This record gives structure tokens, sequence and C-alpha cells, in this order.
């Protein structure tokens, strides 16, 4: 089983991103998928969940409204669309994908979001 996110990179704060992973060796479709990030120096956190369906999704409070995730399960993929990005959204981003039994979980390696504060917007 494994799992490769997709996307990743420099926003500049109030922007946007896509973050895509997609997933082989199993079927995931009867499965969770989600999205967690470990910003500098901080424990790791779930950002986003999806039910197998698509039917029920989970945010993390400082992402809700902003965030969004979605999934294409003939794809076997999941996605995080970031809106209105800020520079505390920066970490590394890793996807994770569910199944029955042990290890009940797999992890991509993650992909590093930045998004620059309005310091750097000028040169100055």
């Amino acid at each position: 089983v494994q799992l490769v996110e997709s996307g990743g990179g420099l926003v500049q704060a109030g922007g946007s991103l896509r973050l895509s992973c997609a997933a082989s060796g199993s079927i995931f479709v009867n499965n969770a998928m989600g999205w967690y990030r470990q910003a500098p120096g901080k424990e790791r956190e779930l950002v986003a969940a999806i039910s197998a369906s698509g039917g029920s999704t989970y945010y993390a409070d400082s992402v809700k409204g902003r965030f969004t995730i979605s999934r294409d399960n003939a794809k076997n993929t999941v996605y995080l669309q970031m809106n209105s990005l800020k520079p505390e959204d920066t970490a590394v981003y890793y996807c994770a994908a569910d199944q029955d039994g042990y290890p009940y979980e797999y992890w991509g390696q993650g992909t590093q979001v930045t998004v620059s504060s309005l310091e750097s917007a000028w040169s100055h």
C-alpha cells in the first residue's frame, strides 16, 4: 500500500493551492481518507477527513470554511483545496488512507506548503 502527495510549494497569504494524493496497492473506496499536517514546532494535527462515500467530512476548527476535502474513488485519490491561505498554514501536509485491520492507516511521505507573510510582499 502506497500513497503519494502531489502539489505543494509557496503561496502568498490569501492565495489558493490544491493538494492531491493517490493510493495504490489495495481497495480504498470502502474506507476514509484524509490529510494531516505538522506545522513548525507543533504536534501533527488532522486537518481534514472524508468518509468512503464522500458523504461526510471533518475539518480542524482553524481551517473550516477555507479548506475543502473531496475524493475521486475511480482514481483512488483524495484532494485538499486550500483557499484563503495564511502563514500559520505553513506545514508539511501528509495524506492518509485507512484500511480494515492493523496497521489501520497508511501515511504518505508529506509535501511542504509555505505561506508567505506580508513582510515579504514588497522589498523594504
